[PDB]
């Protein structure tokens, strides 16, 4: 009802990945097939840079060329070496990424260094925007933990030109929570960047009910029209099965 509407909405905002690994060509091909669901396409697939060329061919051949290819750089570590983060980002662009999700140097921020996060994000944004590629910034809210640090990483990422702020890599003990999702969307609101900055929930949401709860935070803060594919994603694998079950598939 409300849950079927929210489940279809969430499905169309998914950056689809698998739990175990989508980096053998056969697993990347299977992921591309999975993204083309009976009720619509996911917003994107999320894969490692080396998987992009075969993913692009697979998406074209199955007649879903508008499924975005998102990838990851500086990942999953969020090290504070800008030259490495930037080189990986330029490689991701060259492979053919539509979007790059770079990991913010969160341990550097936890050690009191705000500048390196600004400089790393800004360099990667400039490279991506020069190639018409969107930059998401993974702040790893589940490692920052402290509300003030989650706000500060979000603020720095936005000031440095992030097109999205993303909770998590998906590969640490704590990924998204409803609390970190709310804090990060509060920062988008408080900085006046709702037009230019999206929010991505990585992990946390496992069920159709969870997806409804996470979207309800966006609807509360920004109104129900805000959370389109340019402004909201679910970084998810197992969630898709739950959304399809809520919609009467499997």
């Amino acid at each position: 009802t409300d849950l079927k509407a929210s489940s279809l909405r969430a499905l169309k905002l998914m950056d689809l990945s698998t739990l175990n690994g989508d980096y053998t060509d056969e697993k990347v091909i299977a992921l591309c097939h999975q993204a083309k669901t009976p009720v619509g396409n996911t917003a994107a697939i999320s894969i490692y840079p080396r998987s992009i060329p075969i993913a692009r061919k697979t998406l074209k051949e199955q007649g879903t060329p508008e499924i975005r290819i998102a990838t990851v750089t500086n990942f999953p570590h969020g090290n504070d070496d800008i030259e490495i983060a930037l080189a990986e980002t330029r490689a991701a662009i060259a492979y053919g990424a539509d979007e790059v999700d770079v990991v913010f140097p969160y341990r550097a921020l936890m050690a009191g260094n705000e500048q390196v996060g600004f400089d790393l994000v800004k360099a990667c944004k400039e490279a991506c925007a020069a190639a018409n590629v969107l930059l998401k910034v993974i702040i790893e809210s589940g490692e920052l933990k402290d509300e003030a640090l989650i706000r500060k990483a979000s603020e720095i990422s936005i000031k440095a030109g992030a097109d999205f702020i993303k909770t998590s890599t998906g590969l640490v003990a704590v990924n998204a929570t409803p609390e970190s999702a709310r804090i990060m969307m509060e920062v988008i609101r408080d900085m006046g960047v709702e037009k230019s900055v999206g929010f991505k929930v990585t992990g946390g949401a496992r069920t159709a009910e969870d997806a409804q709860k996470y979207l309800a935070i966006a609807d509360e803060l920004f109104g129900a029209d805000w959370a389109d594919a340019r402004h909201y994603r679910f970084g998810a694998s197992g969630l898709l099965a739950s959304l399809l079950k809520a919609l009467g598939h499997g």
